[PDB]
This record gives structure tokens, sequence and C-alpha cells, in this order.
């Protein structure tokens, strides 16, 4: 409350271990669904049914320009690529699969780096 904090938890390595973490996420090999915004002139449906595209070229803009003003408003970006993912693609197709993968590779990595 006022004049009554928790101890500073040291935050200025955020930006650049999330970035790390970004990296991490781009350069995995199922990482493809993800990298580009998904085409919403191309792909049927996508625009009416998924009220919050992300993709990881997105999270990567907001996070090199500021836009993240914690850590927790990063990972509700990184969970919304999987939480949309799952919206749209069957869990038995290879997207579906995808998605579930690059959720445990980043829950794992987020829980290592800050937990």
């Amino acid at each position: 409350s006022m004049s009554v904090k928790k101890p500073k938890r040291d935050d200025s390595k955020d930006l650049a271990l999330c970035s790390m973490i970004l990296t991490e996420m781009e350069t995995h090999e199922d990482a493809w669904p993800f990298l580009l915004p998904v085409n919403l002139k191309l792909v049927p449906g996508y625009k009416k049914v998924i009220k919050k595209p992300m993709d990881f070229s997105t999270i990567r803009e907001k996070l090199s320009s500021g836009q993240y003003p914690n850590l927790e408003t990063f990972a509700l970006d990184v969970r919304l690529v999987f939480d949309n993912c799952e919206t749209f693609n069957e869990d038995d197709s290879d997207i579906g699969r995808a998605g579930h993968n690059m959720r445990k590779y980043f829950e794992k990595k987020w829980t290592d780096t800050f937990k």
C-alpha cells in the first residue's frame, strides 16, 4: 500500500531476457505457423473468429519498440499466439501440434528464466 512495498525485484534484464526467449521461439523448427501474421485476406474465417491476432514478428516489433510495460504483458501475447492457434486449428493437425509444442517450449523457458 502507500509507503509499504515488497523488496524491489531487479527487472533491469527482463527486456533482454524476453528478447532471448523470443529468439529461441523464432528459431524453433515448429515456429513456421507463428512467424508472421496470418494473412486475413487469404484465410477464410480468421478475421472474424480471432478477435486478437498475434504472431512472433508482431511481438518482436512490440518488444523492440517499448510496447510491453512488463514481462507479464509479454507472456500474455506469446500465450495469445497459442490460444489463437488452438482456437482455429484442430489438435490433430501439423499446425495444431506445432502450437502445443511451442507453448510447452515457451512455458519451460519462461519458468526457468523467471520462476
